[PDB]
């Protein structure tokens, strides 16, 4: 261990776990905002959607199917990290609440996606292929592997891993969410899009929380280190969206995608308290 | 480590964390029942209650105040254990869902109680005394200490600790819940009782889940070991309810209390698959 004695969030010292003397109001209120957005997979009517899945072009189906599987697996990764690391490391109560609520929510997202997949792909053969994306889908490896390094990185700091998970939930998902909102614009798959609105909003909040934790950190990574972790993730997201699973497939412009990722990165950088990196405008009218 | 390779729930092997191929339907459905009972402290109108607190005899207030504080602290203990042990140890997904939902719920119970306390005890001086029951209230030490041993008991098995936590949530809370339902019968403190109905129902479910996990265990403690852990807890509960914080205080018969604890213990024993221990009838008409 380092200088954890110096970190308020980490100093192995609440000597607490009695919840009402509320010390951190900014953290609390985030939990409250979480708690208030609760929802269940059950609240999403997937009943029309099979028709739509039907009236879709193949390319549109390959795309979607792959994204669903990419999200299915990623949520899994997110949760594991929270479970075995974040929620263990952080000592401040308010933060424990938020992370415990986030885990419950990841599980619900995991279920929603599973349902989408099961509802669209009647062929259990496929089903499996997709459930096992980490071991099947190369298009999801890098990303999965990048994120997995951080869980196993036992030499690095919380400040570093917090930034990384914020890149995972906010950068690794950005393109995909955006692609889904694209479909909505085009009037397709209501169930897929309606859920997407819920999920994306949860993830946003999960990103804001991470930036807040970052703020409560004393010893954080140097601004160069942060740029590099962000940058690395941006690149990886761009590649997935234009090469591995090109947005062309649902009629999107790969170039504007690439630029939105960057816009997304710069917003995060600002939330973390740094200058922007790329200085690009948001290209999607609808993502505003 | 033992023979974890042999335990389905523990064998460090889901090689999973992809949630939809559902293996354990009994576990799943418990999670679903949990998920469906969600509620927030906010849903409880504590608005009339100050009057009641008023129209109460002192003895009734001492009692209640102490119980609230005892519950406030215990919930804290429950959660810590889940957080740092149960949810880490158990590998089966369905179980991870249930435990992650349980933690979110403990946190909400922790908040409800805090609120009760804050709503009844205007004197922040007191407030504190109660928030710090573990270090102040001797009437809550033994119990707290008994439960804490299990979190730190690093030589004992999951089978043993699961039984113990089931004794904590089901035995250590039984009397108290019962005392609160007694007040309801007598028409007093609606807010305290209404919440109590919610909480008690959650705890019940948390007990049933533990019995289910016990069932999925291969290598469990010998029936004598289980009797002894249960027995130990029964005794301790009886003592708290008749000596430390006597139910006389709210006009209850200490003798019938003692017998209900035992009735409560035997029900748990049966749920765990063993014979009853005490063979007493349930003495409370209203707890039926
Ligand atoms: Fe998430
Ligand atoms: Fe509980």
């Amino acid at each position: 261990n380092p200088s954890v004695e110096d970190e308020p969030l980490l100093r192995e010292n609440p000597r607490r776990f009695v919840v009402f003397p509320i010390e951190y109001h900014d953290i609390w209120q985030m939990y409250k905002k979480a708690e208030a957005s609760f929802w269940t997979a059950e609240e999403v009517d997937l009943s029309k959607d099979i028709q739509h899945w039907e009236a879709l072009k193949p390319d549109e189906r390959h795309f979607i199917s792959h994204v669903l599987a990419f999200f299915a697996a990623s949520d899994g990764i997110v949760n594991e990290n929270l479970v075995e690391r974040f929620s263990q490391e952080v000592q401040v109560t308010e933060a424990r609440c938020f992370y415990g609520f986030q885990i419950a929510m990841e599980n619900i997202h995991s279920e929603m996606y599973s349902l989408l997949i099961d509802t669209y792909i009647k062929d259990p053969k496929e089903r499996e292929y997709l459930f096992n994306a980490i071991e099947t889908m190369p298009c999801v490896k890098k990303k999965a592997d990048w994120a997995l390094r951080w869980i196993g990185d036992k030499e690095a700091t919380y400040g570093e891993r917090v930034v990384a998970f914020a890149a995972v939930e906010g950068i690794f998902f950005s393109g995909s969410f955006a692609s889904i909102f694209w479909l909505k614009k085009r009037g397709l798959m209501p169930g897929l899009t309606f859920s997407n609105e819920l999920i994306s909003r949860d993830e946003g909040l999960h990103c804001d929380f991470a930036c807040l934790m970052f703020k409560h950190l004393v010893h954080k990574p140097a601004e160069q280190r942060v740029r590099e972790i962000i940058t690395n993730a941006v690149r990886i997201e761009q590649e997935f969206l234009t090469e591995a699973l090109p947005v062309k497939l649902i009629g999107m412009n790969c170039t504007l995608m690439k630029q939105y990722i960057e816009f997304v990165a710069d917003r995060l950088m600002l939330e973390l308290g740094f200058n922007k990196i790329f200085r690009v405008e948001n290209p999607f009218d609808f993502m505003e």
